[PDB]
């Protein structure tokens, strides 16, 4: 069951096992569950899975004081376009989320909803079935030839969203954030990473707009910062986080090939620190490491060695969550958690190790993960990974 080419290291003696306050939540350790889409939500409805989702989250909440960031969750139908990712717009969805949050809170852990808006990564034929637009920054740059063929075959060509449609998305983020908090979530994370709609605005490849949402660093950051401002004004800065992937190439983003990419992200972080100095500091910034430029590639592939997220620490002075290939690299974690405001997100190995925090504390072998069940409508590879003690039996 265990990864064979990995020699574990106990991290119990590091800042990974020191408490830290994040927003309203007193974490007992700094191992974070990053958002992990599992495609078990039910359709019609985009309902969090009524058989399994509670169990899945409860298992991973088992170490008290754990911050859990939910899978990407759609604020509205128009935000979506994947049938088996959950939403948080409807009473049927909110009923299931409430049970999830209850389960996480019964284990004295924390639940943060990631708010996800797809843009050009949506399936345009699924959107067309539901009478929805296929939305992005650009009126003419497609994510790839496959997306362009699907959009044209469905007569659902990519729509460059207008100012009024941007404002509607901001209102949907706000309402979805309020639904999250009312249902019991500890906070929300705004997904501005991995090539989805807000990242499509930030990135100069995807954004060739000629209005105030494109054509400059400041203009490409506008949508992301309007969402952050609206959600912070609605629910409070202590209940809001942001996720960015400066070096990501997933979903046809530029990454380090774009020489202006660090300036673009530096500007976003500077504007967050400016808000913080005005009394509105976000709970955290969540950065994907250049260790993982594409989460569809195996650990050690799609590594970008040309850049680092260290710049972020000179600009943003709040908590930073870093994710990307850390589970198999405790020697890297031991160095990175020397910084007293650094938390570590563990994605793939939290899929396969519900007791990952115990295993990092004590230096236990890790369960291998089964990539074939990352996105399958199955309990198998979802709620049937064993704890270390179960694995030894
Ligand atoms: C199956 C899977 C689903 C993911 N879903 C999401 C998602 O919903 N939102 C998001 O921001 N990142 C998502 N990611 C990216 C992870 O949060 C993480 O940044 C990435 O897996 C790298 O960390 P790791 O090496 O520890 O797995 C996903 C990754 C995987 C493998």
């Amino acid at each position: 069951p265990f990864v064979k080419d990995f020699k574990p290291q106990a991290l119990g003696d590091t800042n990974l096992f020191k408490p830290i306050k994040i927003g309203n939540n007193e974490l007992l350790h700094r191992a974070v569950i990053p958002p992990l889409t599992r495609m078990r939500a039910q359709h019609p409805g985009n309902i969090p899975n009524r058989d399994w989702a509670v169990e899945y989250y409860a298992q991973r909440a088992q170490r008290p004081g754990t911050l859990i960031i939910t899978e990407g969750t759609f604020p509205s139908p128009q935000s979506g376009g994947y049938d088996n990712a959950p939403g948080i717009w409807s009473e049927e969805q909110i009923k299931e989320w409430t049970k999830i949050f209850k389960a996480i809170h019964e284990n004295k852990s924390f639940a943060w909803v990631q708010l996800w808006v797809l843009g050009w990564a949506a399936f345009p034929d699924t959107l067309a079935r539901d009478g929805l637009r296929y939305d992005s920054a650009s009126d003419n740059v497609y994510m790839n030839a496959e997306q362009e063929e699907k959009a044209k075959k469905a007569n659902n060509p990519q729509h460059s969203i207008t100012k009024d449609e941007i404002k509607q998305y901001v209102k949907e983020y706000v309402q979805a954030a309020k639904n999250s908090i009312a249902a019991g979530a500890d906070g929300v994370e705004i997904h501005s990473a991995n090539g989805y709609l807000l990242n499509q605005f930030l990135d100069p490849h995807s954004n060739n707009r000629t209005d105030e949402y494109g054509g400059s660093i400041e203009n490409r950051a506008r949508f992301t910062l309007e969402v952050v401002d609206a959600v912070v004004d609605a629910i409070g800065p202590e209940k809001v986080g942001l996720r960015l992937s400066p070096y990501g190439v997933f979903n046809s983003m530029s990454g380090g090939a774009e020489t202006g990419i660090v300036a673009q992200y530096a500007y976003v972080l500077g504007e967050l620190e400016r808000r913080a100095k005005a009394g509105k500091r976000l709970a955290f910034v969540h950065l994907v490491e250049p260790r993982v430029t594409n989460p569809f590639l195996t650990e050690g592939e799609g590594e970008y060695n040309g850049g680092s997220n260290k710049f972020a620490y000179s600009i943003w002075k709040g908590p930073i969550i870093r994710a990307g290939n850390f589970a198999l690299h405790p020697e890297v974690v031991r160095e990175e958690v020397k910084d007293p405001r650094t938390l570590i997100g563990y994605g793939r190995f939290f899929i396969s190790n519900p007791d990952l925090v115990d295993r990092l504390e004590k230096g236990l072998p890790l369960n291998k993960y089964d990539r074939d069940t990352f996105y399958k409508m199955s309990a198998e590879g979802y709620i049937d990974y064993p704890t270390y003690e179960e694995a030894l039996k």
